[PDB]
């Protein structure tokens, strides 16, 4: 297990990363420093997430103290909704800079296919509830990543929550000038994605699965839902290699040649997400994992659901 993966802008891009969101902003300053102590070289941000300054602060005081060169992290982020608008998509990139106290991007996504009102909200509501559209194209937005590669901005562009038809609407666009370089969705045991996987696998797109242990801090969460780290199929395989449930949980995706950004804000679990690069699951315990497949999503927009963009409609 190499610890990157070739993009199709070529660069390489650290197979496990750190995600923020729910990090609160009085820890995610440590859990950045704490990840990039231990070895971790990416970390998966947005400015939804409203804690951009403070991982900022991590990162700037690792790159001060030298632990890490600036060309040895890979940083991502991510456009919000209210800003798929050609106009606004560089302000929002700058914005995300500023508060990363960065001078680019490793990776800059679309956050999702869905385009919202500009405002203040990031979910602006009709007085019915219903989440007020965009008319921006999402190839007009796509237009407008490209302008911030050309622009010095981002080294790499790609998607997040897009289905095989949006990919493919990018792919066929008229004029393309740079592919997407990842399509970032969730994946994991419940949410296996095949098809959603070889589809990008076999265009050259890299996935990164996010939510890969099943967001148990997710805001929505009820008693009743699946629990992956409570498996006990799968505490039977981390058992087996004397490795924890979580740690089954990463290595499951690294092996489908993704890339994969578990969240924690709690030093000793960063520590232990990153130590599995030390095991191998079994063809026959990653088949076994597939099994577990039950279609069941942490996040599915549920607010957008008429969304002319909204992505969950399509099998995949
Ligand atoms: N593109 C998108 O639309 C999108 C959507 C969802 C997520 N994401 C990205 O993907 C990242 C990961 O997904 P996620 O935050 O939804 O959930 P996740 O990484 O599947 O799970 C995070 C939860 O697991 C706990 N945890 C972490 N490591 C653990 C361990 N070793 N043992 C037991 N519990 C552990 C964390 O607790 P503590 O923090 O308290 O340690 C937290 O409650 C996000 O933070 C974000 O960066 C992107
Ligand atoms: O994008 C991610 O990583 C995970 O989803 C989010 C993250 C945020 F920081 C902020 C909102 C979301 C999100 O999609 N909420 C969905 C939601 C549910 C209930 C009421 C309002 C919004």
């Amino acid at each position: 297990m190499a610890s990157r993966i070739l993009l199709n802008n070529g660069a390489k891009m650290p197979i496990l990363g750190l995600g923020t969101w729910k990090s609160p902003p009085g820890q995610v300053t440590e859990a950045v420093k704490v990840a990039i102590d231990v070895g971790y070289r990416h970390i998966d941000c947005a400015h939804v997430y409203q804690n951009e300054n403070e991982v900022g602060v991590a990162i700037q005081e690792k790159l001060r103290e030298q632990v890490v060169k600036r060309e040895e992290l890979f940083i991502v982020s991510k456009l919000w909704c209210t800003y798929h608008e050609k106009g606004l998509v560089k302000g929002a990139c700058q914005k995300t800079l500023s508060d990363l106290k960065l001078d680019y991007l490793d990776l800059y996504l679309i956050h999702w296919p869905t385009g919202f009102k500009p405002g203040k909200e990031f979910f602006p509501l009709d007085e019915s509830g219903n989440v007020v559209p965009s008319d921006t194209n999402i190839l007009d937005t796509w237009a407008a990543m490209e302008e911030l590669v050309d622009e010095g901005l981002v080294k790499a562009i790609g998607i997040s929550n897009f289905n095989h038809l949006q990919v493919e609407m990018i792919l066929n666009k008229p004029g393309l000038k740079y592919k997407p370089a990842v399509n970032q969705i969730e994946c994991h045991p419940y949410l296996t994605q095949e098809k959603l996987i070889q589809y990008c696998q076999s265009k050259g797109i890299v996935v990164t699965a996010y939510s890969p242990l099943g967001s148990p801090d997710r805001p929505w969460a009820k008693p009743e839902d699946p629990s992956l780290l409570e498996d006990p199929r799968i505490k039977a395989i981390a058992a087996k290699h004397n490795k924890t449930t979580a740690q089954v949980l990463i290595r499951f995706p690294m092996q489908r040649n993704l890339v994969v950004i578990p969240k924690s804000v709690t030093p000793e679990r960063i520590a232990e997400n990153f130590k599995v690069f030390d095991f191998e699951l079994s063809s026959q315990d990653m088949t076994t994992l597939l099994s577990y497949n039950r279609n069941w999503r942490v996040c599915a927009l549920l607010s957008c659901t008429s969304h002319k963009d909204y992505p969950f409609h399509e099998e995949f």
